[PDB]
């Protein structure tokens, strides 16, 4: 019944096509297939609810900033996706969240870090690291595996809750308003 916005971004070769074909179609693209902008509709049911998640998965590869602006826009909440021997992609983390931020001018945006690849050999990017980030930023941080499926459904339903939780705040606010 309710509708979710989601949109996927992090740096190319992350995975963020991976994780959403593996959630939609339920198997692995081992190949390479570069994004310009593809989204994806699925009805689920999350802690009772039934929810209709309308996904977009983003292209990686830059110029954008052009691009970025509209999803951003549009998007409820984001998964915010790298991969665990990509220290760039990490880094760029902390870029993708200024830019969400200052596009949809806010500082309460439903949001989920993501670290994907984690069946791969000699992370780069320690776990603590990526905890540490999302305790910073008070959000979920979830590891992930595209190729085995490993924590797939809890990324996109974990973003799922984030939002129902940044919908109540915004009623209750801080103040001005409040609500319950
Ligand atoms: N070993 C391993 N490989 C993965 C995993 N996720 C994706 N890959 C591989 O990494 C490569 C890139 O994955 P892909 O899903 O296309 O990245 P992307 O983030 O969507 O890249 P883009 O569209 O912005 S350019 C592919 O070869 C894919 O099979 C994973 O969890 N483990
Ligand atoms: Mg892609």
């Amino acid at each position: 019944s309710t509708e979710y916005k989601l949109v996927v971004v992090g740096a190319d070769g992350v995975g963020k096509s991976a994780l959403t074909i593996q959630l939609i179609q339920n198997h692995f693209v081992d190949e390479y297939d570069p994004t310009i902008e593809d989204s994806y509709r699925k009805q689920v049911v999350i802690d009772g609810e039934t929810c209709l998640l309308d996904i977009l998965d983003t292209a990686g590869q830059e110029e954008y900033s052009a691009m970025r602006d509209q999803y951003m826009r549009t998007g409820e909440g984001f998964l915010c996706v790298f991969a665990i021997n990509n220290t760039k992609s990490f880094e760029d983390i902390h870029h993708y969240r200024e830019q969400i931020k200052r596009v949809k001018d806010s500082e309460d945006v439903p949001m989920v870090l993501v670290g994907n690849k984690c069946d791969l050999p000699s992370r780069t990017v320690d776990t603590k690291q990526a905890q540490d980030l999302a305790r910073s930023y008070g959000i979920p941080f979830i590891e992930t595996s595209a190729k085995t499926r490993q924590g797939v459904d809890d990324a996109f339903y974990t973003l799922v809750r984030e939002i129902r939780k940044h919908k109540e705040k915004m009623s209750k606010d801080g103040k001005k308003k409040k609500k319950k």
